[PDB]
């Protein structure tokens, strides 16, 4: 009646969330946000990157020019999408070091092809086969030139092509392995051929083998595919006395953001910076557990399927009492505030400055975390369909190492950040209590439960002056000292 | 007129330990625990992983079937242990890309071998040599079939074997390099042979060289070993006109947790999840400095030989004084407590709740740290006995990079955790002081040394009620104010 | 009569912005750069042995191109290859050049030991006008161009045992003649074969006539191969033509040597860390100059600046204490006292709280500013040729590493700066509370970081509070009489 109670408190919610800290595996906070992206729509968005659907064609088949890949001539991409239904339907072939050729073409991002006029005087050009029909006609890989005998002879070819440009030229060429000695001599006269392709820096010599290829699509013969990159100022030199599958010119090599991905996901009309084989994913979260294979501005792949970042204080659900006892579920207009009991009854008011200070700090850490860009393009392969040994062991170990270090960083980051969020929101509460304590000077005592006993009549305007920071302790000091320091 | 003193304090020990924090290179705490495992028993425990001691056999010699390795036929392992004393005692051989074959067989974890009936019409099978005695008889690698001439001729072999199964088949085969032209024609009739082994995806064509092998165990000849993996739906094609060392069938390729390790540690009867070349090591600690080569559920390798995690507070060794001055070596039944001086003498009591609060938080961190799992199986090689250039530079760099990043994580983690342990144990002391301060209301004053002057007569039951949280300050307030506020 | 005692901390007019866990930009009184971002542009010739390749690549110095003769038997910690280097001997190519360059660079020596191979039956020391040594047709000094003798070139079978306890590096080659006429004039056989074997390995190369493009007058060339022979093993050479034989071996060593491509001049100075841009200081833990380095180097990161706070929050400025703002006129300490009393007014630093904060910051600086990180031969990180799988993996490994270190550096600075701000705020509060507890009932907290002291409190009395010897009992009667009026 001669006194009043002023309690300091913080909000609480009925539906709290559990997060991890440095200290505690599970502490309940008022709010949290997920840092691991774990779902995809399942479709590859066709913006903002240039997506090229390979459909029935591998990139290598589009490169060589298998007839059902003719629509890919001179195509370009940011991301070539290779489908598991793709098939070859041209002359049987193999590519030693297939993976490297696929990778370097994928990274170049273009099949831009420039015809060159090689001087093939002495041999016949444009061989074709019923194994490689283009429409109804016997035909061949569009970018390769199948040379064979002319006028019953096949001379030693010595043919050059200088690179007088300022970019690297990619030449694709091949070696034919006939099924029989009869086919060998019918096509090339010599009983054994030889293909040598040279630059000033390199030499690739292949001796064909008769009868070495298994039966594929009607033929027990095949071509082996090789490649040569000619730098500016260098020269392509081709020397052969049989079995040469010649280039018709070069692919222009570019550098940039292009890559390739294996995926059976449909392409859709939508926009997304991050692509995975499962489909595009949002990149607002810093981490993701959808696929270690990605392209674009992507969250970092981690092993965790959920990491919860606290975005609110500890949740401590509900005469009056202050924050030492529990939080206040009825406070919805701020995070911290005041409840009082005085000659006008009880009331409650949020404290706006302490609430914003806590919110500002939390939004700051959110903006540090919700900010990362991490755009990556052509990388290494991360899934393999063949058993290979040493190099594949190293590719897998590098990726496994990377994911374990990022998963550790993610785990530690959330635990540290959450500990710090709990600490800074506790700290805002204590600061408001101490600020109030020092306004009241000798006119109040701390009751030990987050409340002050104010030793003077302290109606609603007077409480308001405390909340407002304008309380004048000298106006009330005589009344309060007289009430506090009696000995009755 | 009399008064009393109540001091709040924390324990101290006479034998502290030094730890690192963010701030301090060496601060003494009451207790700490080692996070780096730095010893091994020196024995490889034979549980829980299936250990296969190679004894005198390398994995490759067991694979090919050198006679003194006959006992390894169809063996399996989680970890094959290769001994430095191993030796070859059969036909001299070399393996181009030995490391990859060793890796992929080790990773497959089995020598399960399935005989197939290749059609060798036209040649003689089962060649043997006195360099490869099996019992008293000239013999040969058990898994290889040495073909040579029949009825004075060696025809062009064209032999196939389809993979109609749903797993990969591993074929091991070889090429014979005779010492002389006489040996060449005596065995194979043709003056130069050729071994071609093909699938739809690949071709390995080897031209044998007469006289190219150095003298080894009585022979200036040798075989070179190659391998071919045939995927389901593919086919093995073997084409040869001499010098073929044929497969007798295939090894079944598996995927799983198997690997291989080089070690001379003895195998013992015991149980340990983590295996290193030095022997098994315990994995209760998160880090280890024993060997970067490990197998199983292992601590992470780091460069440090010791990292001490604080598990107790800072150690700070006629009247009593509180925590401001130093810790209390005589408090042995709790971490925090009370000392008093009153009209009944001097006394001491531990505070159980604040002690548990500190202990529970520390145990929280310990379980977060001491819970590391980290199970790894087949990895990359990390020690090398040959000089190799580019690929080995990359293998070493990847591992060096990994170890430096984990060593950094381990150092930072321990420094942060220790700072936090010191802060949280300091915080519990302060909270207990402030709780006591607010219980006492106007009846005591803080003397500034961690003690309260209690301004009233305050016998043992009264002290107990403060420690117990049942002190009623109104009972004593008139007495205390009268003693506090005199003007004499 | 009363006094006022304010507790406060310093401030500066020229503060610096740093990042914390909470804040992208908070101003502190002082900070230090953790990223090295400049170089002088010269490679210091101490303390590492630098060998300037000048006009010579390492491989040309290894083979022994005549204008590289001065490099015979040289050694290095770091071989510096210059972009102006050129070849001027017989045209050659090296399959897997990069690996040979790497293992020689890492070995750190061109020490060559001549051995007496038995070439009876062929002629030794073939030479060419494309490879002049002085006025004479010559050849690579370390290679032996063998050709026919007495109209024949027999099947050579030549061995050289390694009876030593180190590995021997053998460099050898295969000649590709321009024409069949050249092939048979030199080697009689219309097609040669070079086989080089150990117990562990076999390298068989078939030469090809006419396969090399025209270079410096010749449509001919040699291809270079290498073989390492371990102790107890043997080199075996078998050839019936086109063999470019070794003259002996290079001794392989292990140690800290490497190679670097750079056009930076070599200077007389001392620096532990070398980059292609020049040497850099290694006092900072991070650097943004070049991911290629050699020696005791800061770790490469993507950021071009990371500022580590080395002082408290900067809060620029009767008297008032730290609740209101910092004190720009306090230049002798970080924390201190301002008073108003019967003798006037003054300001004094508190040395103990200042030193306590400074010691903690110097502690974290020592953890940061100490790292050594000495690295020597690593992987290549820039590439002049398009290659596919292995180069993709080399690039990815390095990109992965740099992103992980850049993250560690960003987090370290944000965490440390938060902690520096927290610990310097904490020293301020601790000094206020210490003063509060000295004053007992003789003062009240005015709420602005100051105490009203309710008694006469002259300079010696203020000094006793600063010193921790204030005796509250001496003044308590006077103070209680002034506080508790009605
Ligand atoms: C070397 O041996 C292999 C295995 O015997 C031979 O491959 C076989 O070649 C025949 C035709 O030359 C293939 O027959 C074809 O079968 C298809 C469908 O089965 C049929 O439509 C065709 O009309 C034709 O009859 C057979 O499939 C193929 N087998 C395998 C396993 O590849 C190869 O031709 C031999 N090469 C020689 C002797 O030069
Ligand atoms: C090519 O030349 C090398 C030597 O330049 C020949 O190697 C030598 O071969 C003979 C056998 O013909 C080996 O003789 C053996 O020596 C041991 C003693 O260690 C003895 O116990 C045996 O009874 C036998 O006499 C000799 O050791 C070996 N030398 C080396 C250095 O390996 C090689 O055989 C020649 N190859 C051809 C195809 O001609
Ligand atoms: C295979 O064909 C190539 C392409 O023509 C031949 O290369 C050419 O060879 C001639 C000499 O045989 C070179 O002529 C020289 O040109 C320089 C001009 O820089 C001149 O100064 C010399 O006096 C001489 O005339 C020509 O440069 C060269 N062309 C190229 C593009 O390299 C090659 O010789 C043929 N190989 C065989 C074995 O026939
Ligand atoms: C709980 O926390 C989240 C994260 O801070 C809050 O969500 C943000 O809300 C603002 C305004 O509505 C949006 O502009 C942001 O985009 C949201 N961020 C995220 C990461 O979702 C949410 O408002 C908080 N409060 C609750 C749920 O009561
Ligand atoms: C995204 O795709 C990956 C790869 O196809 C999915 O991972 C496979 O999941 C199945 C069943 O969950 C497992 O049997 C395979 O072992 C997984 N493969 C790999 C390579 O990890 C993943 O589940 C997909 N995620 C989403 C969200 O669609
Ligand atoms: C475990 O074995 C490793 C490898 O043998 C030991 O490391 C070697 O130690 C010797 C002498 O201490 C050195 O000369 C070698 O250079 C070290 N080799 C490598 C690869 O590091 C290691 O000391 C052993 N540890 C334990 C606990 O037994
Ligand atoms: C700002 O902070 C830097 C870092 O502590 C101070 O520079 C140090 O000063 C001492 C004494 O002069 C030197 O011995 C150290 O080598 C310096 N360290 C570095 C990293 O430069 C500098 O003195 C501080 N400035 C002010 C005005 O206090
Ligand atoms: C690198 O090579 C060039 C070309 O051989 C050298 O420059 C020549 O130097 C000689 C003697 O000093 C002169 O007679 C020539 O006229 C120069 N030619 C040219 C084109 O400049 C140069 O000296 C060599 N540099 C080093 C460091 O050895
Ligand atoms: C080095 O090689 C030559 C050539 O093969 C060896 O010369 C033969 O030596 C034997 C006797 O030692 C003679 O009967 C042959 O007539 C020799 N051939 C010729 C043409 O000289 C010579 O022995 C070998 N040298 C060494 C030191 O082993
Ligand atoms: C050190 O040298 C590197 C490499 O030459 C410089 O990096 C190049 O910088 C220019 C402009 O910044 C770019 O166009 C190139 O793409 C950069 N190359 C690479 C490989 O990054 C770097 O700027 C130099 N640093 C210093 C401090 O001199
Ligand atoms: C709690 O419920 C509110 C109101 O429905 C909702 O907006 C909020 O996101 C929920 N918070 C948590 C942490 O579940
Ligand atoms: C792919 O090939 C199959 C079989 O030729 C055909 O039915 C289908 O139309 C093709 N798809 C595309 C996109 O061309
Ligand atoms: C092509 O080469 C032949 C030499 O075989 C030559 O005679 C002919 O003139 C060349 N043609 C052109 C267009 O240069
Ligand atoms: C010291 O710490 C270890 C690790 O937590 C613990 O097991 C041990 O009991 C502690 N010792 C004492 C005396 O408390
Ligand atoms: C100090 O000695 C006791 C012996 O009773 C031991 O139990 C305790 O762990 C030791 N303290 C530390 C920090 O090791
Ligand atoms: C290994 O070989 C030696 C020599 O043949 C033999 O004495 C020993 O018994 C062999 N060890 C095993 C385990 O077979
Ligand atoms: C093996 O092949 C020969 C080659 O003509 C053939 O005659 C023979 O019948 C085949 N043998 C079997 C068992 O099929």
């Amino acid at each position: 009646n001669s006194t009043a109670t002023l309690c300091l408190g913080h909000h609480a919610v009925p539906n709290g969330t559990l997060v991890k800290t440095i200290t505690n595996d599970q502490i309940e906070v008022t709010n949290a946000t997920e840092l691991v992206q774990s779902s995809s729509t399942g479709r590859i968005c066709d913006s903002p990157h240039r997506i090229l659907d390979g459909k029935n064609c591998t990139l290598i088949d589009a490169l060589l020019g298998d007839p059902h890949c003719d629509g890919f001539q001179n195509e370009k991409w940011d991301l070539f999408v290779e489908r598991s239904k793709a098939f070859s339907n041209c002359y049987p072939y193999d590519v030693p070091d297939y993976a490297s050729l696929r990778s370097l073409v994928a990274s170049s991002g273009t099949l831009e092809f420039i015809n060159e006029g090689f001087n093939w005087t002495g041999v016949t050009q444009n061989g074709g086969s019923y194994a490689c029909k283009r429409g109804p006609d016997n035909s061949f890989f569009s970018r390769l030139n199948w040379l064979y005998k002319s006028e019953s002879t096949y001379p030693v070819l010595n043919v050059t092509m200088p690179n007088n440009d300022n970019f690297d030229k990619l030449y694709i060429w091949g070696v034919h392995h006939p099924s029989t000695d009869k086919e060998q001599t019918n096509l090339y006269v010599q009983a054994s051929g030889r293909v040598t392709v040279s630059t000033k820096r390199s030499q690739q010599t292949i001796i064909p083998n008769v009868g070495s290829r298994p039966w594929v699509r009607g033929l027990s013969s095949g071509i082996s595919i090789y490649w040569t990159i000619v730098k500016p100022g260098d020269i392509l030199l081709i020397n052969s006395n049989g079995n040469l599958i010649a280039p018709r010119g070069y692919f222009k090599i570019r550098t940039g953001k292009s890559s390739i991905m294996r995926s059976d996901a449909p392409i859709g009309t939508c926009s997304s910076e991050c692509i995975t084989p499962n489909g595009s994913i949002p990149n607002d979260k810093p981490f993701q557990n959808v696929n270690k294979i990605t392209y674009g501005a992507c969250p970092k792949y981690v092993k965790q399927n959920t990491l919860k970042l606290a975005t609110g204080m500890r949740n401590v659900p509900e005469a009056i009492a202050g924050f030492i006892e529990n939080g206040w579920e009825g406070m919805i207009d701020g995070w911290y505030g005041f409840r009082h009991q005085n000659s006008e009854g009880t009331g409650q008011a949020a404290d706006l400055k302490s609430t914003q200070a806590a919110i500002d700090q939390i939004n700051g850490k959110l903006n540090r975390v919700i900010e990362k860009t991490n755009e990556k393009f052509h990388q290494i392969e991360k899934e393999f369909s063949e058993v290979e040994g040493r190099i594949q062991d190293l590719e897998k170990y590098v990726e496994d190492t990377k994911i374990d270090l990022w998963s550790y960083n993610a785990e530690l980051l959330v635990a540290l950040e959450n500990q710090h969020t709990i600490d800074l929101t506790d700290s805002e509460m204590n600061k408001l209590f101490e600020k109030t304590r020092r306004q009241l000077r000798e006119n109040a005592e701390d009751m030990g439960n987050g409340c002050f006993k104010i030793y003077h009549k302290c109606d609603n305007a007077c409480i308001g002056s405390i909340r407002n920071g304008t309380y004048d302790h000298d106006v009330y000091r005589d009344e309060a000292l007289n009430n506090r320091f009696q000995i009755k």
